[PDB]
Protein backbone atom coordinates (compact mmCIF):
# COMPACT_ATOMS: atom_id res chain seq x y z
CA UNK A 1 0.00 0.00 0.00
CA UNK A 2 1.11 3.29 -0.77
CA UNK A 3 -0.32 5.65 2.35
CA UNK A 4 1.22 2.83 4.78
CA UNK A 5 4.30 2.16 3.74
CA UNK A 6 5.17 5.66 1.96
CA UNK A 7 2.67 7.07 4.47
CA UNK A 8 5.46 7.52 7.55
CA UNK A 9 8.01 7.76 4.66
CA UNK A 10 6.45 11.23 3.33
CA UNK A 11 6.70 12.25 6.67
CA UNK A 12 10.89 11.92 7.88
CA UNK A 13 11.93 13.77 3.94
CA UNK A 14 9.64 16.91 4.18
CA UNK A 15 10.96 17.83 7.83
CA UNK A 16 14.20 16.69 8.68
CA UNK A 17 15.51 14.49 6.02
CA UNK A 18 15.39 17.25 3.65
CA UNK A 19 14.78 21.18 4.54
CA UNK A 20 13.29 23.53 1.90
Amino acid sequence: GYSLFQKEKMVLNEGTSGTA
